[PDB]
DNA sequence: AGTTGGCCGCAGTGTTATCACTCATGGTTATGGCAGCACTGCATAATTCTCTTACTGT
């Protein structure tokens, strides 16, 4: 017949959702006499919707972001120190065009990691590749790669992502070898793609964190050449939620 | 014949209890006209019960508890400051789903480790894995593993168990540089599995014990977010309670 | 009569001087292969579970 061949060809072209909604839209046109152009537009637009939904799901899976949290889930009133203007301007992704390294600083529990993850979710929803990693894990993987001789591979894997996120930078101390391993990534991404970083220590302490003042200075210079910092302060939201649960 | 073949097949299928009791079960089903399905169900249920008993035995063996205790041997009249009902509620193991952390704080000998091990035993009974360790011991083992280079193995060993019983947090103080191991364990188990902590040092002394203020602050911020803290006020049972009640 | 050794004769090798040829490098243009990314499958290694074994002293 004809329907079977249509379905088979759609599957061979990998457009099954198109075929399904194509029957629905064919019925719709039979009911309202839609032009062939608009009909095909419905088919292809819905196929695009499904394909991009699946692609964004698999991309979030590709990225190691801990959770799929959106800015909508966040409250600004509980954190007076932040301003919606700057956060939403970052959400506009102008930094990607300008290649600005976003940095978050402040004591624990403020929510800097939450905001960074939300920004990453927006970036990965808009097609841009994203990759999440912790400083300690990044350094460990780089050292193992250097040991195995595949250092270039991991360096590419950490540099290729359009938006690289480094988290928990400062709580754990780093040795000079780790300092140079981090410096390699920083240099490769000096002016090629933005870096989103979160930390609790001031810039000066990075010398003690990395075990070398000069390496810390160089990395800070390269990171801050094009950067927008967010020095946030306030009460730990974990503690406040615990208090609310108590009451 | 058939009896010997049945015994051999039960042993080859790893059904020892079934091999032992199949004759008696057959006789009982004979004398009561039990259906074949119910006969099979009886055999399988007995085998399952015995297997679960042996599994619980193995889990309690691997728990590495110093000894075995339960709430049965606990007197709440000697500890009237804290509510009895809350501990009974904990015995329902509702905290395992919520991933909340259970903290016992009080003077030495007031029964902290007793209650912690009792709750761990209740968790082991219902199949949940549990690992008992002393905080300083855990940090030392993690340091040795890191020196040997295979740190991730021990980290998984400590993070995988559903219930972690970290005791004697303040008893001993290792080199402050090793507190990052404790932070790693607490953060990796954060929002994943409960932690049972028991110690006699206030929350302010953590910076001194670990030799780092911000590190201890972050550890507590994560360990106290989802938790139920019990503060035990009293005197050393073994000496003071007997001395004051024999009068 | 046969085999080996010595002598003679013939051929091959070494050094010096000279000649010839081939290979390498530089510049420009074109083509092919390899590398990178994404998805799927298999195998190996590591981890977990269960049972048995080992060590020391009474
Ligand atoms: N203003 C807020 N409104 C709602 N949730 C908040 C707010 N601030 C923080 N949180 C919540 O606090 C939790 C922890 O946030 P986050 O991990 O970003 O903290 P942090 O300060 O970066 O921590 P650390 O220094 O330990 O890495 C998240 O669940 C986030 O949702
Ligand atoms: N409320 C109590 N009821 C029964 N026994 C108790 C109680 N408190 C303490 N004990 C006894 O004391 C010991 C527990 O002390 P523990 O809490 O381990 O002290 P620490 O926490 O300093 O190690 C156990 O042997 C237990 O039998
Ligand atoms: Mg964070």
């Amino acid at each position: 017949n004809m329907k079977e061949r249509i379905h088979e060809y759609c599957h061979r072209l990998h457009l099954p959702v198109m075929a399904e909604r194509w029957s629905a839209m064919a019925e719709y046109a039979s009911t309202h006499n839609i032009s062939y152009s608009e009909f095909l537009f419905r088919l292809l637009e819905a196929e695009i919707v499904e394909k991009q939904a699946r692609s964004i799901q698999t991309l979030i899976k590709l990225s190691k972001l801990p959770y799929r949290k959106t800015i909508d889930t966040f409250d600004f009133t509980a954190q007076p120190s932040v301003d919606e203007r700057r956060i939403r301007e970052l959400l506009t992704l102008s930094f990607i065009d300008r290649k600005e390294n976003i940095l978050f600083l402040g004591p624990p529990g403020i929510g800097k990691t939450h905001l960074a993850i939300s920004i990453g979710m927006e970036a990965i929803a808009r097609g841009y590749k994203t990759y999440f990693i912790t400083a300690h894990d990044l350094v460990n993987q780089l050292r193992r790669a250097d040991q195995e001789g595949k250092l270039e591979k991991k360096l590419r894997v950490f540099v290729k992502p359009t938006v690289l996120i480094i988290d928990q930078m400062g709580y754990l101390k780093l040795d000079p070898n780790s300092a140079h391993y981090l410096f390699q990534v920083i240099a490769r991404r000096y002016e090629h793609a933005p870096i989103i970083l979160t930390s609790n220590k001031s810039f000066g302490e990075w010398g003690e964190i990395v075990g070398d003042s000069v390496l810390a200075t160089a990395m800070l210079d390269r990171l801050l050449h094009h950067s927008i910092i967010f020095n946030l302060k306030g009460e730990s939201y974990r503690l406040r939620e615990k208090r609310l649960q108590e009451e």
